[PDB]
């Protein structure tokens, strides 16, 4: 009875217990999993509402409607959401493009990227969420990186007011320092900066909690990055998350521990390969973000299968050897899929996944959240609150 | 009722769990706090047997009785274990001088000390222990330090495997750089030598966790650890910790955080008065190791008082602020308290704690234990396992 991951999990009677322990089914408990209080810690703010009908409230809303782009011809890759193979990065960050650079630059269009967005959070039950964003895409000539991320928050700030304290999710923004293929140091030094200003202007409600270093790939200007200067980041708070994306190495996840002093791991999942680098992952408690719909459709991930292959999602694998893991969206547009369906996918992905584990990744992702004290055990007693099943007869 | 630290608590009576967080009684609960399951993360082996009874059942057992030491007289101060005025920490040193370096360099008067150290472990319940020793130290011209080490492992783990798996201590190592240390980067260069290699040789059983940076109290040797690449240290597995204390060196703290990249810090007491690093040694999760009687002769703190004040001990803010918070013995020879009486003494150095932040202690401290997967699913076995209140009200 002591390795359930919430102390209210114990009070339950002994048929639910055992119900915890069956695997998850992702088709009759789509209703628990969406009742479930999640917690999302991969979520891009430009990659929200990049095509349907989201694409046009957002457009509809803008405030210069004479400088709204026109709506390209973004065609999805067929079977999407799962696509019939995967389509990689570089042709998976295009199907976001109705959105983000060029669209919310206009001051109307961010006010409903951030507030259609707090709505899905919402409806998703989610409790807390970390939200990255890259301030300085958005700003123009007379709207600087600084007059852009003080919108972002009070847009936040704004939404988690109107809502009732019961069911208010708490938003978070960690900005993404963009390893800029074409920008040059100056771009990591504005982003490094704006963050440590931005890490003491605000202490209540919505706040500025980390560094997203995407970009740590590309070996070849290495780093322009682990040149660092990152103790003033350290020294004010700010905790670092490295976007590992797009590589297959193990040198530069070593580095991130310990010369970065990262905290979490985005997309790591080629851990098991180096065992010894897996072991110091587990020890350190460094968290490893996962997104289900994303890596199936960048990577491309065998479905449906009945035993632990070769090449099976590493989300078991982890969890055996000890590591933090959380399950997140990345681009709730972009890949068209909520924090229940990535949730609901790991059946499909992870042979055998029981439904304890569901909310162990939930209770993981809530020790890895960059919260404060008082932020902690208000999503600590939002947990706590778990569901009961919805089919025990079997 | 999310507030409870162990799965199992939940499970207790509503009465119980009200006894928990009414306030501990240093004298009626005595018989609670010794059969409570405890971790120990600050044990010195060189400091288990100075003085009693203990000390000559060690030199009673030398292969070479005549190159015993002659028994120096060490005056215990009065008051002693509860000194009226602290004694400082060079002093404190020392005060055991019967034992250590000089009687450890005999193979009998170790393997006494290993194992009578074992026994004081398994009398006091104890489920999980990291000792730090200097094998350096009791190295002799034809005893290597490697030779110490390997001697000192199969001791250990020659004393785990007698004892039934229900009732058995875990105990694992850890390789201090001395207090001595900055002289030469020759010494610092053997010692994280012998902990690497160490730490691969055994896999199983008693294991060489991590290196103790002492001496991170002085500035002439904390250089030292600076220019020294602890890079394949961090490679092998080995975790590092830092001797904080008397130095009030806010510096210190900060780069042994994000620069030796440490896990804990000993002897961290003066955390409260720097808010924005507690902040950070809070949110990261680094564990401050206490010793509440090494912590009462070395620097003194008021006893018994009725409310906090402005320099009681910090064990109560340090627990408010979210930080991780161990309590040790440090030295249980020269401090003649076990970790039993450490916990109970709380109850006197800080005024109203209740028996729920004793058991966080443990439970913070088997989150900050060095121990690999399979000894961490036992340890929390062990600590689920709480013993019932006896009186209940
Ligand atoms: N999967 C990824 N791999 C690498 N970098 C990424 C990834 N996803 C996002 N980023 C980085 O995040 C930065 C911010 O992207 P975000 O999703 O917030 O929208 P955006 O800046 O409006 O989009 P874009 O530049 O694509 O039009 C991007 O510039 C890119 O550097
Ligand atoms: N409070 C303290 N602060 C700093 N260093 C300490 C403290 N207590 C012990 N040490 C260091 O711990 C190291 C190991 O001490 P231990 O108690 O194991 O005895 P020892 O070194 O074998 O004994 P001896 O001094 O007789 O040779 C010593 O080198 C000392 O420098
Ligand atoms: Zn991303
Ligand atoms: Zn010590």
């Amino acid at each position: 009875i002591s390795e359930l991951p919430i102390p209210a999990l114990a009070a339950w009677p002994p048929s639910h217990l055992r119900w915890l322990h069956e695997p998850l089914d992702p088709v009759q408990d789509k209703a628990w999993v969406q009742a479930l209080p999640k917690v999302e810690l991969h979520c891009h703010l430009g990659g929200f509402a990049t095509h349907g009908e989201l694409l046009h409230k957002v457009r509809q809303e803008a405030a210069n409607p004479e400088s709204l782009p026109p709506v390209r011809a973004i065609p999805l890759p067929p079977g999407w959401p799962i696509p019939e193979e995967p389509i990689g990065l570089e042709r998976y960050m295009r199907l976001g493009d109705n959105n983000g650079s060029a669209l919310l630059k206009d001051p109307g269009c961010l006010r409903a990227q951030c507030r259609l967005l707090y709505e899905a959070l919402l409806a998703d039950h989610v409790a807390y969420a970390e939200i990255r964003c890259s301030p300085a895409n958005y700003a123009s000539a007379s709207r600087s990186p600084w007059v852009v991320l003080q919108e972002i928050r009070n847009h936040f700030q704004q939404a988690m007011e109107e809502t009732p304290e019961d069911r208010r999710c708490h938003v978070n923004l960690l900005l993404t320092a963009t390893r800029e293929e074409g920008g040059d140091r100056s771009r990591i030094a504005r982003h490094l900066a704006l963050a440590i200003t931005a890490a003491e202007h605000w202490k209540n409600g919505c706040r500025v909690v980390g560094v997203d270093l995407a970009g740590f790939e590309d070996r070849t200007t290495r780093a322009a990055m682990f040149a660092t200067d990152f103790e003033p980041v350290h020294r004010v708070g700010l905790a670092v998350t490295v976007h590992a994306g797009e590589n297959d190495d193990v040198e530069g996840i070593w580095q991130a521990v310990f010369k970065l002093s990262a905290r979490r791991l985005g997309h790591a999942l080629h851990l098991s390969r180096s065992p010894d680098l897996l072991r110091v992952v587990a020890e350190r408690g460094i968290a490893v973000e996962l997104c289900p719909y994303a890596n199936l459709q960048i990577k491309g991930f065998p479905l449906d299968e009945e035993q632990e292959g070769s090449e099976t999602y590493p989300l078991r694998g982890y969890l055996a050897a000890g590591v933090a893991v959380t399950l997140n969206t990345d681009n709730l547009g972009i890949s068209q899929a909520s924090l229940t369906d990535n949730l609901l996918l790991t059946a499909r992905l992870c042979p055998g996944i029981t439904r304890l584990e569901v909310l162990k990744t939930q209770v993981f992702a809530a020790q890895a959240a960059f919260a404060n004290q008082a932020e902690r055990k208000a999503l600590w007693a939002r947990l706590a609150q778990v569901p009961v099943p919805t089919d025990t007869e079997q």
